[PDB]
């Protein structure tokens, strides 16, 4: 019983806090705020969150376990992993777009001079195996390179969806960020190089 | 010579005493200035790292021009470049750190002041210039855009080799962007090839 008690305990402490951080916003939250929020002390509330911002890296997993549930769903339904990867960061600046203002102190974290936490946001937020996954298929059907691994190639296509939701965020957001992630995905994928064109 | 004179106090302290435990006070009696007089040169400390950022960059640049010049093939001298900067940012992380950091300061209006002090990615298109005219990248996107996109790359590897993990070879991990970003992941085996 004390095992689903503490469960629902964490659940309740993390409703609060999003509540809160959405209303009132994220920097202007803090933990005694959420801890009374959650009828709890404000000890108990770092037991669970150590700081602020691990509430907002458990969002970010939960919306990426979502993102990955449907990239497996939509490549099981035999779409192709070209258009399985295009869909994907549309959605994700979607996404990021709809929830800006709560995933701009998250990014940040995975910037944290701590090496402890930004390791922490890191593994929280693992976007590049994710892309790993969709990668996979092209290894097998021979038109992905092979010289490198396919996690250091999601690793790096994830780096820059990172790079340009912070900045798009933090300093450009009139942009539009899906155009700015299809020209991640395209430079990446394609290359600068110019490419085969097929006959008609 | 003050604007001289405070650079090379400040860098001294850096040196051996390091950045982040140097403040103001201590530049401007090293440089013989008052702190006000400090603050006219430079309004904050980073401002100085932003400076010696852009002078090493004007160096790579020289020296970027200059091989392009006396014929060197585009794709060697970004090869070269890379080289150059995983060596560089090896030996001088504990200052670059904080500089890396600058570019990503909240402030938009200092973080514009960063980027327009470290234009990579302008260089780096310069040295694309001549593959654009052969006709071989695609015309989708700029020069700028490109070249930005690859310094981008350079940025997130050198900020986290210098951060958090200095282990890895990152002359070889710069090498892999621009394989990458050049050629992309998709192979290029066409029987019949362009050229
Ligand atoms: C909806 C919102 C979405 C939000 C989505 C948000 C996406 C954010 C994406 C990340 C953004 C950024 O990180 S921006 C960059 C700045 N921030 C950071 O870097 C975050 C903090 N970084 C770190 O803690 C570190 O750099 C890591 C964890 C990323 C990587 O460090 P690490 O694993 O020690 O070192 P790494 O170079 O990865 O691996 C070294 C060797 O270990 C090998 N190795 C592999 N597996 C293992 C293993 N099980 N046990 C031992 N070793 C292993 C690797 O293959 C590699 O071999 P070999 O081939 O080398 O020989
Ligand atoms: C020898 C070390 C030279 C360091 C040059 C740093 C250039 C940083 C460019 C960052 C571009 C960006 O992603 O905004």
């Amino acid at each position: 019983v004390r095992e689903y008690q503490k469960k629902r305990r964490r659940e309740r402490i993390f409703r609060a806090a999003m509540e809160l951080f959405r209303n009132r916003g994220f920097q202007e939250t803090t933990a005694t705020e959420i801890a009374k929020a959650a009828h709890v002390s404000r000890g108990t509330f770092f037991n669970y969150y150590p700081y602020k911002e691990a509430v907002l890296l458990d969002y970010g997993s939960q919306l990426l376990a979502g993102l990955r549930e449907e990239v497996r769903r939509l490549l099981a339904q035999g779409r192709e992993p070209v258009e399985v990867l295009r869909h994907l960061f549309r959605v994700l600046a979607e996404g990021t777009a709809r929830e800006k203002d709560l995933l701009l102190p998250m990014f940040y974290e995975l910037l944290n001079p701590d090496p402890v936490r930004a390791r922490a946001a890191f593994e929280a937020l693992p976007l590049g195996d994710l892309i790993a996954e969709i990668l996979k298929p092209l290894r097998e059907q021979g038109v992905l390179r092979q010289d490198f691994s396919l996690e250091r190639m999601g690793r790096t296509l994830a780096d820059l969806y990172f790079l340009s939701a912070l900045r798009w965020a933090a300093y450009t957001p009139g942009r539009d960020l899906a155009e700015e992630l299809e020209k991640n995905l395209r430079l990446l994928l394609e290359g600068m190089l110019v490419r085969e064109a097929p006959a008609p």
